[PDB]
């Protein structure tokens, strides 16, 4: 066998196993790949860190969050840094069930000061500030995240949870591209989550259904807005499920 | 926005979020993708099922194994069938903590009779027969799996657990490509797992270390073979960790 053939076979294993949920085979292959003799700023850094990132993500997928974080201790790409902090955050929360929280906040603030604008890090800064009850800051980070990654649902959801009134909701929406379908979807979600649904929400929802006529998510939104106007029954689901928290 | 642009943006979200472990954003994007108007035998079937597979895998990654299985109820590619059965198997085991076990065995046997030779299904048949204590059958399926997918670690591990003597171990190894590095690695693992380590195991291990000199896995194997001849100390780790069961 050629070295490059072995590498390629391990890499194809990783892909086929991760697609099928076989996280232990992925972890083993990633360990072996990393054990071989070694063979714009961000993209280069991601290529350089690719093997070590694969190993850290395999641990993360086995729920080894401490080990994933430690694996990434030397890495510098924004992708690596995100997984490292998100690992630390989940490992701190596993153990709560958060000693790591202040640490994560400081790393994120240094990153901001340095001028990092990676949308996944901006999302974690958002989550951190919301949890510190710093809502104005949370909103400003999450808006910056969804401007860059408008199809990233979890940022829009955290944005909605950072917003405490329809007035604040209309202020934020006034700063987002009003034509963009995700802005429309967010508006519907956040109006319902605030329980302040007017006519515009129904209009926006009808627009989103033209593009996604059979979405389980939008069907739920429609059922919720229908209850708002006042087999499965949406009222008998856990509301955490209907709100997409679970 | 073009329809194809929206689709492409959702697909790029899925990739970037799944790489970072953001399973909830992936599930939302997969639901939306599947809600759009719709737009050798196996490869074709995988292309056809690709969207629905993405949705089922997103549920599987959120630990929604029943829902993943139900999502795949109409699918026919071997990849889809594997995830469906593996979901059912994990959902049956979650609930044990297995009503699904007999059902999975029957689907796998029909598949075998039909002449399916997908190595991931052959692995699940292996796991099923081993658990029925049908070791000869387990071995025959797992050998067929690793002949097709020799870098798939979990099949080699299940093969080792199906083997109860060095004599059976030497019978099986006599049927595998003796030159192939994974055969060598398996031999080392299975000899230690049997506690029947002779000189050949040390030889095979030394050969594997030429290619993977810094593998965490092989370092552990070396420490274990060293204990066999009789910072971290391998004797104080959980043996389930050292044996790669966890
Ligand atoms: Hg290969
Ligand atoms: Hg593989
Ligand atoms: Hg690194
Ligand atoms: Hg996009
Ligand atoms: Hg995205
Ligand atoms: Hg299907």
């Amino acid at each position: 066998m050629q070295l490059r053939e072995i590498r390629n076979c391990l890499l194809k294993c990783i892909s086929e196993c991760s697609e099928r949920g076989l996280v232990y085979a992925v972890r083993w292959a990633a360990e072996m790949l990393n054990g071989m003799n070694p063979i714009a700023n961000e993209k280069l850094l991601e290529v350089e860190e690719k093997n070590i990132y694969l190993l850290a993500k395999s641990y993360f997928d086995c729920k080894e969050f401490e080990r994933a974080a430690y694996t990434l201790q030397n890495c510098k790409s924004s992708k690596s840094i995100f997984l490292r902090l998100y690992s630390k955050y989940l490992a701190g929360e596993k153990k709560s069930e958060n000693r790591e929280f202040y640490y994560i906040s400081e790393v994120l603030e240094s990153l901001h000061y340095q001028g990092n604008k990676d949308p996944y890090l901006l999302y974690l800064s958002g989550v951190v500030y919301r949890k510190r009850k710093q809502d104005s800051k949370a909103i400003d980070f999450l808006k910056s995240c969804v401007l860059k990654a408008p199809f990233f649902w979890s940022a829009w959801l955290e944005l909605s949870l950072s917003i405490d009134s329809l007035e604040t909701l209309t202020t934020v929406v006034s700063q987002l591209p009003s034509t963009h379908i995700m802005t429309k979807i967010f508006y519907v979600y956040a109006s319902h989550e605030l329980h302040q649904v007017n006519s515009s929400a129904y209009e926006k929802l009808a627009e989103a259904e033209i593009i996604f006529p059979n979405s389980r998510y939008l069907k739920t939104q429609r059922a919720l807005l229908t209850y708002d106007s006042r087999f499965e029954n949406i009222l008998t689901n856990d509301p955490a499920e209907n709100l997409y928290f679970q």
